[PDB]
């Protein structure tokens, strides 16, 4: 076939049951993950190649920088709590990897309010029971699967892309057929 379990894609032998549609862990720390958001853009292609009323989730892991890891997890969940994701997204990326001007919970937060979240909204929300529920999700949802590697997307909770099995000679080509792949796998 030109999709083949083990090349565009494999298949999970455990299968998750009631898993969302489309799946995305990524890190901060994660190095791929910031070319997948600042140059490939692979989410909105992915969206724009999917029907809608197709929902699309993304989460942050813990196992990558240690504590300021979790911080980030739970940052993550702030920012999904107020709908902030694509106003943080970028800044904490760079703040990171290319600026390295993120080292506590406090500079974290420092790029939530330079982005123009309140001091009181954030800290709200961080110490949040709702926040809390939403950082046992994405830690959930990374252990249903066995997740030892970012970037990584499941389709229907039954397919993981297999991104090292696509052309990377041009950065372009890629991201479509990775997209393609993710439309392919929701249509099967």
């Amino acid at each position: 076939a030109q999709y083949e379990d083990g090349k565009q894609y494999t298949t999970l032998e455990k299968p998750v049951a009631g898993a969302p549609q489309v799946l995305e862990f990524f890190s901060f720390f994660c190095p791929h993950c910031y070319q997948f958001e600042e140059v490939l853009h692979i989410s909105d292609n992915v969206k724009k190649k999917l029907p809608e009323g197709v929902k699309m989730t993304k989460y942050h892991v813990n196992f990558m920088g240690g504590d300021l890891g979790k911080d980030l997890t739970q940052a993550w969940a702030v920012a999904m709590a107020l709908g902030v994701e694509d106003k943080v997204t970028v800044p904490l990326f760079e703040g990171v990897q290319k600026t390295q001007t993120i080292r506590s919970a406090s500079d974290i937060r420092d790029v939530f309010i330079n982005a123009g979240i309140k001091g009181e909204e954030y800290d709200a929300a961080w110490n949040s029971f709702v926040v809390k529920s939403l950082v046992a999700q994405q830690e959930k949802a990374a252990a249903d699967v066995q997740l030892r590697g970012v970037p990584a997307m499941f389709v229907n909770g039954k397919y993981q892309l297999n991104p090292q099995g696509m052309d990377t000679s041009n950065m372009d080509v890629f991201v479509q057929q990775y997209a393609d792949t993710v439309k392919y796998l929701s249509e099967k």
